[PDB]
C-alpha cells in the first residue's frame, strides 16, 4: 500500500476544496482523482463507523458512496501527518456545470429538465443516506458529457442531516437563504430546496438571480431570459421566502415542467453530441 497504489497526473484545481491531481489506479488503470486536504485547514470533524477521526468530508463521502451514480464516489483515503488525500473516481470527458453554462449560456428547457431531475435525484440519495450537501451549485456539479449523467462533488461543507435548526453555514452565500441571512438559522430541507431554485434560475437564465443580501431578503425574482410560465413557477416556489412555503423534493418532481424528462444518454446525444 502507501502510495504506490496510484501514478500522479497533472493539477487539475485547487480552492476551499484543497488541491485535486488526475490520477490513475494502477491495480486497474482505471482513471481517479486525488484531493489533498491540510489537516489546519479543516474545522468540521467527525467519526467513521470503525469509531476514526477523520475530516467530516469523508465520514459524508462514505456515506454516500455506492450504487449510485450522482454522485462522485469515494474509493479510499489516506492520512498523512499533515493531511488526507482522498481517491475519487473521475468521469473523462467532464466539464463542471458552471463552466458548461459559461460556456454555452442559458440553457435550453429540456436539457435544465434532464439536468435538474438529475441534480434531485442525487440530492434525495444523499439525503437517504443522512447526508446533507449544503452547497448544491452549479460549481459543485460535473456533467459526464459522454453519458449525460451529472454527478455532485465538494461535501466539505456538508453535514449529518438532522431535522433540528442549523446555526452554522460555510456554503456559498448567493445560494443561501433568506433565514440565514436574517436569522443565522435554517432546516436542511428547505434550505436545500432554495438552493435548487437558484440552481434551476442559474440553468435557465445563465446566471443566479441575486447578487445582493437585500435581493435574497426582498425574494423578488427577475427573469431575464425567456422561460416558460411553468418553469418560472417551479423556480418562485423552491424560492419562497417562507421555508415553509417551499415545495418538498416530491412535489418538485410531480411539479408539471419536470415531467418527460429525457433519459441521460439521450441528453447526451440530443444535447452534448455524442
Amino acid at each position: 500500500p502507501l502510495e504506490s497504489q496510484y501514478q500522479v497526473g497533472p493539477l487539475l484545481g485547487s480552492g476551499g476544496f484543497g488541491s485535486v491531481y488526475s490520477g490513475i489506479r494502477v491495480s486497474d488503470n482505471l482513471p481517479v482523482a486525488i484531493k489533498h486536504v491540510e489537516k489546519d485547514r479543516i474545522s468540521d470533524w467527525g467519526e467513521l463507523p470503525n469509531g476514526t477521526r477523520v475530516p467530516m468530508e469523508v465520514v459524508l463521502l462514505k456515506k454516500v458512496s455506492s450504487g449510485f451514480s450522482g454522485v462522485i464516489r469515494l474509493l479510499d483515503w489516506f492520512e498523512r501527518p499533515d493531511s488526507f488525500v482522498l481517491i475519487l473516481e473521475r468521469p473523462e470527458p467532464v466539464q463542471d456545470l458552471f463552466d458548461f453554462i459559461t460556456e454555452r449560456g442559458a440553457l435550453q428547457e429540456e436539457l435544465a429538465r434532464s439536468f435538474f431531475w438529475q441534480v434531485l435525484e442525487a440530492v434525495r440519495h444523499c439525503h437517504n443516506c443522512g447526508v446533507l450537501h449544503r452547497d448544491i451549485k452549479d460549481e459543485n456539479i460535473l456533467i459526464d458529457l459522454n453519458r449525460g449523467e451529472l454527478k455532485l462533488i465538494d461535501f466539505g461543507s456538508g453535514a449529518l442531516l438532522k431535522d433540528t435548526v442549523y446555526t452554522d453555514f460555510d456554503g456559498t452565500r448567493v445560494y443561501s437563504p433568506p433565514e440565514w441571512i436574517r436569522y443565522h438559522r435554517y432546516h436542511g430541507r428547505s434550505a436545500a430546496v432554495w438552493s435548487l431554485g437558484i440552481l434551476l434560475y442559474d440553468m435557465v437564465c445563465g446566471d443566479i438571480p441575486f447578487e445582493h443580501d437585500e435581493e435574497i431578503i426582498r425574494g423578488q425574482v427577475f427573469f431575464r431570459q425567456r422561460v416558460s410560465s411553468e418553469c418560472q413557477h417551479l423556480i418562485r416556489w423552491c424560492l419562497a421566502l417562507r421555508p415553509s412555503d417551499r415545495p418538498t423534493f416530491e412535489e418538485i418532481q410531480n411539479h408539471p415542467w419536470m415531467q418527460d424528462v429525457l433519459l441521460p444518454q439521450e441528453t447526451a446525444e440530443i444535447h452534448l453530441h455524442s
